[PDB]
């Protein structure tokens, strides 16, 4: 038990107050309470801004000057952001406190202690009971149950065989490994223990309680806890939603696990094509692609769906937000899509936090409270380890029940289908805690901080870009709205000059309006998508606002390599874009290290520092290519290549018309099983059918899926692979990653169904 | 760093040796080495029989008396059981040690230190160097890489969002959680870090190195580390092996994950029927059920496979060992089954340790050294968390490549289909450590200890049974051979009287020989199956050797409940059988607690203690049923029920002939997706196609799989459910579990396909 | 939690036995268990004839001499006169103990620890478990229930007015009175 | 690892700044970092004029008075004369530091810590990480490699015969000589 005691600076002159507080702190030590003593409200505010966990706040209070009243409000306000239920003791004057007694006081203060008129032991006893009560309600229901149960549980005569870790201790390596992870991970790793705890696969007991909690917090009718990631989540939903008799509508921006659902169900796919901009960033699917008549036509025209014309699609999937933080107006999206399908699945894997900050209002599935069952059935999936706080593999299926709803009995057969009979309860616990953190005041507080940090980073870089540009020198710039408007005044600000409170709280600062050139999504309708403040792309010069390469530029590839030599690995990297991921796990000011490294890159680029000094692992690993070359020399050679080969346009061509779907993904998968596939060299790809998906980076969405034909000898899909290969060949050490290829002696191969 | 120094008691009279060793110990302390000082070989033996991890052993050695020579061999032999590579320093006499110089001496001793002729610092220095060498080779490849890499890794700008656990610390619940688990779990929870570690899904870098190590240790051509249990391992293998064009042969004793594979692939199944015994325990599939013409016939006559007569099945699976510890002679099983199928899948989920003890020789898939590809392709699956040492969800697919082998490019598409793109590296790390523990001497030592403990518990029980029997009183008895043979003599023993070294090392003692009535598997051929010593079933009295209930009996359900009140949970409980799982995690002598609790049961049973005293929770909850009864009263009532209802006969009838397969399990699963299913009450079950599998406990194997008909009015399956249901109604608190049922107001229901 | 460990004098010549028991006593102390060490059966007898309440008896046992077999019977018999359900640990030799295995041995011994073949921590953990189970069953049902309920009970807005003794503390006489009788009297009232 | 922390005399009135810096000091100690605490720029200037090697400099900064701006330029300029790549942490005010953000600020400051809004452990971890990176680039190529290699090196079976100095210790005169010059001279031979 930790108590924070703030002595008000407005009473230091009344020394007897200090004496009385010391007597109380003494009484608290005697009962084994850890006592933190603060001598000003400001010291207290700062302690409460740290991650210091306390069980009780006590404070003294003169109650005369207006500045103190405010200090009190601020203090208890700060406490209650992330420590919402902590009990507050006023160590006050009876007369003054009772004169001031009203709803506002009681909102602030939970317990009253007349410091100059009571016994220290009495107050301390009351403080211990309050702290006990607080601690008893602190932990979420699954984590709490697992913990309690493991204190009584007999680890013998059942699996797991290690028996709360004892197995590992039996060899030195096992023992070292055991002590490195500590016992509690092993103690809470118990097998199915029902009447005690319940079952994950049955959704009973404390596992059930945890799922109900999750639903209340995330605004779903029902939530399913998953230990196989959003991979297992997506496989589950799709198993439950479609058979090989069904037509389905699939976002071309879909995860591998969406394709896996196709392969596992045998369903008949039609694809919604997303936009893109000059940076190779994938934008939203436009409203036009979601119109019921657009969908009807795709179905009628497609070789996979023709013979099922006019059949109602059983499932529809959209990825929201995208990898680069394009967030759809899901409320608008639902309206169009539900005119086609009764089952809507928004794959929100990177986006579980959205509900808990007003800035995302309307741009996610679980808006407001659930309960209105008139409308379609909606699934949202979260990888809670992505941008909530949880262990890898932790995941949720969130469900709003509507038309075409699927009851527990039916859906749980799909759940079990993709589950394990022996789940690791450490994962489930982290999933339970993930929810706790978003519950009440803290959900807002945690999300606001990520937004705040990302914005400070964004403004800093806008400011620096502006500064450098006035000296006729180049710099990186953030990818976000350039000119912003305060909606109360009518006042306009460039991004750098904007009040940060406007940027961090007003949605309109992020909305992609038509006519704004920054987003680069040509003819996007208004009020359709926004940019997530926390997905911060940074743009190296080289791409012009018209969508053509400039006379000079700085290739991100070289910047990403420089960054890496400092541990820093951006999540994504195009030709000029570099995306940095801000989360609830980031600490304040940490972005300052990004700036420092981008500045040091700039200083070396301009000095043209020999690669032997700045990138020695590159130079000694490829002596011939990079000897006698500086960093600017390499930027230059890399930019020449971009100019000569126009990969951006190659890209766009490869993504404009979908390749012809010859067979379904399942059918194409089955070719593998039938040993009826072979590795085809790049130059032989035209006319061959992909045995697996092909996902180039960039744009990091599928170019082909399994079962699609590469096309004729004029194939843009094959030619885009040609350019990636060429870049790889010309700049060793800077190779692209393409999912679904095999490189043989530097030559690209894809697995294809036999002739 | 830890040194054990054993001062030979044959030199205590030479007090200068003591002085010289103490000068060494001091010098070691100055180099920050922890020194454990032992003053006899016996003390040293004891220390080395604990889980104490030492980095160096040093000992003095008079080298005159045969007893000391023996003590030395015993000491070093003991060290090297579980601490095989620990350096051994002889603190010796130069002249005597060098006169003794031969290969036997150099096998015992790594380093020679002339303790009365050297400087203590020089010896300390060489000891520190040796200990460093030992510690640098100690850890398996992946755990080591993860550990090293987390020390330098940048947790920012990368998912997972918590960044080495930092995110959790920001709310008080989340901090409690973080600190309960400790930071290292979170610090090794990194996302794909490609050039540093490699990838699980790509099988590269440290991950691939770990799999090659696992394959070497486990005798495979190749291993696949899995983070989704054997559930996921199984789905992978089947996904790789079959389409809806294939016939497949399936052990009717199959895990839910096998059915899942059938439902995911759409393949056409035919079943091999396992034997069974008077106790309700499932036995092995007899060789006749695996004969080429037997299977060819099964196919010919099956509704699901009729029109695919004379197709080679593309896969065949057998569960080995069974839940209760029945192990197949996999050598002979393979010989038969390879005549039908080129792919053999042995599901060894409960059986990962078998290769590392001679007692199991020939009764597991990965026998001797891999290399010969003139044979079938064989898969073995291990749930490494089950009876190896590993966190839940950790699993391996071990493969021997033969005819019909699936290469890497093909198999890995099946791998990913069932994977997650975000694996918890904690799980992987424990899978790497499970391998380490089984590598070399320690594999033998660990598995031998489990066998030794289980045999001690068995022998104690056999003795007690014999003693109580001789006294005209009843007792529990172990389910194992009655009479045993020393094959080196021909001498004969009661299990109870047999030398334990015979029972713990000689396989013939566990073999189920034709005619032997202990096992109960009528007309089983010789050299076909054995019992695993470590799966200990205890048998309560009541079932006669002729397979008919006796005149009295103690129902096991009563015993299981009494064990609950002491926090002992058997993994399996039938009518008269109680199974206790022994593993590498159990500590020595722990079985004694089982004997104490079973004894106290007997004591209360014979005294007919009021249920109010000994089962108060039960009396509290159903006061009307268990009012004014003793424990013996209730056992009598339960036994009367068994006599009247004869559940064993119903079990046997329900398992004699397979239910008719109307549709494949996939086709049936699809009926759920179409909303074409309903909850059907017990009496309306005849005529109905089951939409999910039904697994009653006992015998704990599917009575029906998805798509099978319950049968006509006479249906034995339905009558079996009836008596399960009847038991429950008669004995509230002792309810059976049945997977795939729903119980509504006490009436069993099963989801079936609509008529 | 309190353990009495009795080292058989029939084994003082085997110094490694005392070494292994020392590591066990150390491991128990690390778990906040009070350890009483006794170096002979007679000493153990005398301790057990005092009003000394213990939660576990551990003893070593050569199992060779009839005089020792008798000492063991006498020691555990004494334990169980007034401390009937105190769990008993044989810190034993595996082979000799398992050879002697029968109903008489089991009335003497609840738990087996192969003192020369096991990790001290493992044995210590099993003793703590057994001692916890012992203490949970120790107290008769009303006293036990009063004790438990007082630890979670709200002494306010309820008679008696003294409220777990607080009322008495308000004058020096009442306060002297309160401290003299102690809080538990007032708290169970 | 040695950190110098300069507490600007311009903030001594804001006593809460001092409290927060103390929490950071203690967090740094707990990570076994040596903390030199300086309570004025002038004291800071002097320490940096001595031959004191530090792996990180942290300072507070009110950012109002022209005298302080100069103090900061002078302290950091001094640091970087002879300790050029020492990481500098500003223990600063977010609003003010970020209103002042520009190339000039970035030449002075490598790392930003909002001292009144952050956890002491998060800042200490970031400091340790920066000091680790500094030490790894600190030494020149050959002395670095010699130093590293001598640690893993087998002195035996080749020349010099002294084998990292052990030879010298075998007579009293040689051992005197050996301990006089210390072992590293011989180990790098
Ligand atoms: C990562 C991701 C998934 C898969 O989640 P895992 O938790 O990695 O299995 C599914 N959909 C999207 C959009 C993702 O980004
Ligand atoms: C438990 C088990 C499985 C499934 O393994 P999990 O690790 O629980 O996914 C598969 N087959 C058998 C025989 C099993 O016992």
């Amino acid at each position: 038990m930790k108590v924070l005691i703030v002595e008000s600076e407005f009473l230091h002159q009344d020394t007897w107050v200090g004496n009385a507080v010391e007597r109380l702190a003494d009484a608290l030590s005697q009962q084994n309470v850890t006592v933190i003593k603060s001598t000003s409200f400001d010291d207290g505010f700062a302690i409460l801004s740290s991650n210091e966990a306390i069980d009780c706040l006590m404070f003294s209070y003169q109650m005369e000057h207006p500045d103190e009243h405010q200090n009190v409000r601020q203090l208890i306000g700060k406490l209650h952001e992330r420590q919402q239920n902590v009990p507050v003791f006023l160590l006050g004057d009876r007369e003054k406190a009772l004169a001031a007694m009203d709803r506002d006081l009681l909102e602030l203060v939970d317990e009253f202690a007349w410091i100059l008129e009571d016994t220290a032991d009495f107050i301390a006893g009351r403080a211990v009971a309050a702290m006990t009560r607080y601690r008893q309600q602190l932990l979420p229901p699954l984590f709490s149950a697992l913990m309690k149960y493991s204190d009584i549980h007999e680890y013998s005569w059942a699996a797991p065989g290690h028996q709360g870790g004892v197995g590992f201790t039996k060899t030195p390596a096992g023992r070292f490994y055991h002590d490195y992870y500590g016992e509690n991970l092993f103690r809470t790793d118990m097998g199915i223990e029902r009447t005690s705890l319940g079952s994950l696969l049955d959704h009973t007991g404390a596992f059930g309680e945890s799922e109900k909690y999750a639903a209340r917090v995330f605004g779903a009718d029902r939530s399913w806890s998953v230990v196989v990631g959003t991979s297992g989540s997506n496989r589950t939903i799709m198993q439950a939603c479609m058979t090989d008799n069904d037509v389905v509508v699939v976002d071309r921006n879909c995860h591998k696990s969406i394709e896996q659902g196709l392969m596992l169900t045998g369903a008949k796919p039609v694809y919604m094509v997303p936009s893109r901009n000059r940076y190779g960033i994938i934008g939203p699917i436009y409203p036009q692609e979601m119109q019921p008549e657009t969908l009807q036509k795709k179905i009628s025209e497609s070789p996979l769906t023709k013979d099922k014309a006019g059949q109602k699609p059983s499932y529809c999937v959209v990825t929201n937000c995208t990898y680069d933080g394009v967030c759809y107006n899901a409320k608008e999206a639902q309206d169009l899509l539900e005119k086609t399908s009764d089952r809507l699945h928004f794959d929100e894997a990177w986006y579980g936090y959205a509900r808990f900050n007003p800035i995302y209002a309307d741009h996610y599935a679980m808006r407001g409270e659930p309960g209105d069952h008139n409308g379609p059935t909606v699934f949202a999936t979260h990888s809670t380890h992505k941008l909530l706080n949880a262990l890898s593999q932790a995941s949720y299926i969130h469900v709003r029940e509507g038309r075409g709803a699927i009851n527990f009995s039916r859906f749980n057969q799909a759940y079990m289908m993709h589950a394990t009979t022996s789940p690791l309860y450490a994962i489930c616990a982290s999933n339970d805690v993930a929810v706790s953190m978003m519950d009440g005041n803290s959900g807002l507080s945690l999300t606001q901080e990520v937004i705040d940090e990302a914005v400070d980073f964004r403004q800093a870089m806008a400011r620096l870009y502006k500064e450098f540009t006035a000296d006729g020198s180049w710099f990186f710039k953030p990818w976000n709205k350039e000119v912003v408007t305060d909606p109360q005044t009518g006042k306009t600000y460039d991004f750098a000059d904007a009040p940060t409170k406007l940027l961090t709280t007003v949605q309109d600062c992020w909305v992609m309006h038509p006519g704004e050139s920054w987003h680069g999504f040509k003819d996007i309708p208004d009020n359709w998508s926004m940019l997530d403040p926390i997905k911060v792309s940074i743009l190296a010069p080289g791409m012009g606002e018209d969508g053509e390469l400039e006379e000079t530029g700085v290739p991100a590839a070289l910047v990403t390599a420089w960054l890496g030599r400092h541990g820093i690995v951006p999540t994504r990297t195009t030709d000029f874009q570099i995306m940095f991921l801000f989360s609830m796990g980031v600490t304040r000011g940490k972005w300052g290290t990004l700036v420092n490294t981008l500045c040091s890159f700039k200083r070396h680029y301009d000095a043209n520092t020999p690669l032997a000094q700045v990138m020695p692992e590159l130079v000694e690993q490829y002596p011939d290519t990079y000897a006698n070359m500086g960093i600017h020399d390499l930027g230059d050679t890399m930019f020449a290549w971009l100019k000569e080969n126009n990969p951006g346009a190659r890209l766009n061509e490869a993504y404009s018309g979908l390749p012809v779907a010859e067979v379904t993904p399942r059918e194409a998968y089955n070719a593998i099983v039938d040993n009826n596939v072979e590795l085809v060299s790049i130059e032989n790809l035209p006319g061959r059918i992909a045995a697996n998906s092909v996902i180039p980076y960039p744009p990091g969405i599928p170019m082909l899926l399994s079962g699609e034909n590469f096309g004729d000898k004029n194939s843009p899909q094959v030619s885009y692979l040609r350019s990636l290969q060429s870049w790889d060949h010309h700049f060793p050490g800077f190779e692209h990653e393409t999912e679904g290829t095999e490189i043989i002696d530097g030559i690209y191969h894809v697995m294809c169904v036999k002739a």
